[PDB]
């Protein structure tokens, strides 16, 4: 039903193919980009912007076109507690350079995400994504930014 995971959770796609806008990284801690990983576990295990604002993006480059049918989306729960994103946004590209934003009924879709730390929450991408790379927005947030991510579809071919 084109809907398995594409490798955020079993390392399939790579840590060299997670980029964000910015990461949290000081003396002590690193929230890196491939940390977004559904169900990890073990230190800093999320990605976390350096800080929490609308303009900040995860990246996935799946390296080659994929039929991406939907969206798994976790917080992260640490000494301070729970963080995860509420709402978010997902844009695309062919080549890295030039994004597309994900519409419902011709206008922005708002996508609602996660409501505590650890309960995964899938959201189908319907229109399917025929794409190569993927963003995700968040716009909402509860504490701060923090995710952990998989990305669901197919090779369609």
């Amino acid at each position: 039903s084109c809907s398995m995971p594409l490798g955020m959770q079993n390392k399939a796609i790579s840590d060299s193919q997670i980029t964000a806008s910015s990461h949290l990284s000081n003396i002590f801690a690193t929230w890196s980009p491939s940390q977004a990983r559904l169900h990890l576990q073990g230190r800093t295990n999320a990605w976390r912007p350096r800080v929490s604002s609308a303009e900040e993006w995860l990246q996935v480059d799946l390296q080659k076109t994929v039929k991406v049918t939907g969206i798994t989306t976790q917080g992260v729960k640490s000494l301070l507690s729970s963080m995860y994103v509420k709402e978010f946004l997902v844009s695309s590209s062919q080549d890295g350079r030039r994004w597309t934003l994900f519409l419902q009924d011709g206008h922005t879709k708002v996508f609602q995400g996660n409501q505590d730390s650890s309960t995964p929450v899938v959201n189908a991408l319907d229109p399917p994504l025929f794409t190569r790379y993927l963003r995700i927005h968040p716009t909402s947030w509860a504490q701060h930014i923090a995710l952990r991510l998989e990305v669901l579809g197919c090779e369609a071919a």
